[PDB]
């Protein structure tokens, strides 16, 4: 099992980390949701499907910068929406194929009340994502820890 980013940049089998920088819608109102969807910036696979089923989880999403004091967050994984910043681990997704499929993340940000003006600065860490990968014939518990930084400033109008 293991894991690459849209430009192709890997994270090998056993796990590591990698950074992900993500284009930001560059205006978002208080009460509209600024969106950051992983699903086409993080792909993973199984390297023995034949015999082995992968399970894959969100451990920990933290939010950073401007993310963690100027907007509310939701995480949906694999359809089912969480808290963001997360407070327990998801359940589990399988990986039964070689061929690349999208980890299906995407957070979900809506400015709070105090918000207004540069809310995220370009360049930015925005969050950190853990997967964790496990199995089900032996013992492997890898993290592949996803760095996200915004390509560009986030401004909430006032
Ligand atoms: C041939 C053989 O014994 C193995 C091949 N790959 C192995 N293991 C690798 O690939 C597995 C399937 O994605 C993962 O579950 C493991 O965690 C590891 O990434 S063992």
């Amino acid at each position: 099992f293991a894991c690459k980013t849209a430009n192709g940049t890997a994270i090998p089998i056993g796990g590591g980390s990698a950074n992900v920088y993500v284009n930001l819608a560059p205006v978002v109102n208080v009460g509209q949701n600024l969106v950051v969807d992983l699903s086409t910036q993080i792909f993973c696979h199984n390297d023995y499907p034949e015999t082995i089923t992968d399970y894959v989880t969100l451990q920990r999403g933290s939010a950073y910068g401007g993310v963690l004091s100027n907007f509310s967050g939701t995480v949906k994984y694999s359809g089912s929406s969480y808290p963001f910043p997360t407070t327990s681990e998801t359940p589990r997704v399988v990986y039964n194929s070689r061929t690349d499929k999208p980890w299906p993340v995407a957070l979900y940000l809506t400015p709070v009340s105090s918000a207004g003006g540069v809310a995220i600065k370009a360049g930015s860490l925005i969050a950190v994502l853990i997967l964790r990968q496990t199995n089900n014939y032996n013992s492997d518990d890898f993290q592949f820890v996803w760095n996200i930084y915004a390509n560009n400033d986030v401004v909430v109008p006032t």
